[PDB]
């Protein structure tokens, strides 16, 4: 369905959210060089 | 360098900001039905 | 460890695949339009 | 248009491709130790 797209397209958001975190913890990471 | 570490893993931010501005308009584009 | 640099950015290319292959089936679908 | 899903559900293809080529280069730089 096109709201399958709206949770589907959230999962998306979430993910690429999780994407965000792991790449500030790459960033705090690599200022412990 | 680990300062590129930092630079490399700020453009992880970006791009995953860009994942959920993108997956945002997923939600909106398939909420129009 | 720079060995564990390794493994995380294997996990980063294998889930920036599986990415590519759920962002295929987004093509497929939005085909089936 | 669900063309429209299909083109940028293709650029998810390439930027999900451009994910595999720099966490590779993540991998390669993170292997010289």
């Amino acid at each position: 369905r096109x709201k399958q797209x709206e949770d589907k397209x959230e999962e998306x958001l979430s993910k690429x959210y999780h994407x965000e975190n792991e790449x500030a913890r790459x960033k705090k990471l690599x200022g412990e060089r």
